[PDB]
């Protein structure tokens, strides 16, 4: 079996992407943020603190005939941006683009942090990293992809994110019409629970390609591309007036600039991120200082190939016995 669901940017800057997911019987549709950087399926629910819910669609397990409380199980998660959520756990039928998993752990949010409350369009997260990162205690739970894997035609899912446009998440198959050229596959380390791979280098605009190993994660749940200080400085050095601002929290550039492209290597292949994808608009409404889409990973401890990089490609997340990542131009 297979699944196919459309993913849509939550705003004019592609800050996050939402994909409709059906939970329970009769179906309750919630717009979840598919996150290849975490392994918890958590939702805003009837159990979420009323002052922390601001316009979200909530999951009401009492109205679902297939919902069952996973007695005693709790979850507690905190993300790289400092945001967090926690609560109890139910099992229920979950469908993504026609692909159904019965008895999926659906972690019901009791408490959410301010960042989640502020995103009225995001009803929760659908974790797609390795199940070893799942926070459910005392019995660790599997992701939607882990649970669907045996029913899938091929144990894969693909991310085809759009630039200021909707995209697609496919499960179980590779759409040969969604990309040009060939897919270049690269090794994945599952040691940290992430889709962790090694980029073979980079180029800035029409500059020479620099062959250097850059360990990083393919993360659909991170908006920007986070790379080592050396690489980020070499990129922003090509933009007149660009600087790193401690007051803003990263690199900013004059909104009047035309950004150069950024190429990253995947084995012997190249993925080009157009300059427009790196523009995240004014830092504040009306400002002439614009936020950069390429930021330093120095404070994070890991390089992150976020949406800025992933949307420039058709990305295959191969969950076979030996997991691999495929990148193709599109």
């Amino acid at each position: 079996s297979t699944g196919s669901a459309t993913t849509t940017p939550i705003d004019s800057l592609d800050d996050a992407y939402i994909t409709p997911v059906q939970i329970g019987t009769p179906a309750q549709t919630l717009n979840l943020d598919f996150d290849t950087g975490s392994s918890d399926l958590w939702v805003f629910s009837s159990e979420t603190t009323a002052s922390e819910v601001d316009g979200q669609t909530i999951y009401t397990p009492s109205k679902s005939t297939t919902a069952k409380l996973l007695s005693g199980a709790t979850w507690s998660i905190s993300y790289g941006d400092g945001s967090s959520s926690s609560g109890d756990v139910y099992t229920d039928t979950v469908s993504v683009g026609g692909l159904t998993v019965t008895g999926q752990a659906v972690e019901s949010a009791k408490k959410v942090s301010s960042s989640f409350t502020e995103d009225s369009t995001i009803d929760g997260l659908l974790g797609l990293a390795f199940s070893t990162l799942n926070t459910v205690s005392p019995t660790q739970q599997k992701t939607f992809f882990d649970n669907a894997k045996a029913s899938l035609d091929s144990p894969v899912f693909t991310a085809d994110l759009g630039y200021h446009a909707p995209g697609t998440y496919n499960f179980g198959f590779i759409d040969t019409t969604a990309y040009t050229g060939s897919i270049t596959y690269t090794a994945v380390s599952t040691k940290q629970g992430f889709w962790e791979w090694t980029s073979t280098g980079y180029a800035v605009g029409s500059g020479t390609f620099k062959s250097t190993s850059i360990d990083g994660i393919a993360d659909t749940g991170t908006t920007l591309l986070y790379l080592p200080a050396t690489v980020v400085s070499a990129y922003w050095a090509q933009v007149s007036g660009a600087k790193s601002s401690s007051s803003v929290g990263g690199y900013v550039f004059p909104c009047s600039a035309t950004l150069p492209s950024f190429t990253f290597g995947v084995g012997s292949a190249r993925i080009v991120i157009p300059g427009d994808y790196i523009d995240f608009g004014p830092i504040s409404t009306g400002s002439s200082s614009c936020f950069g889409g390429i930021q330093s990973s120095a404070g994070i401890g890991i390089n992150i190939f976020g949406d800025v990089a992933l949307k420039a490609a058709f990305v295959v997340f191969n969950g076979a016995t030996t997991p691999t990542l495929g990148f193709a131009s599109k």
